[PDB]
This record gives C-alpha cells, structure tokens and sequence, in this order.
C-alpha cells in the first residue's frame, strides 16, 4: 500500500 497527502 501506498498513501500520500499533501
């Protein structure tokens, strides 16, 4: 999984 916020 991969989770990015910006």
């Amino acid at each position: 999984k991969l989770v990015f916020f910006a």
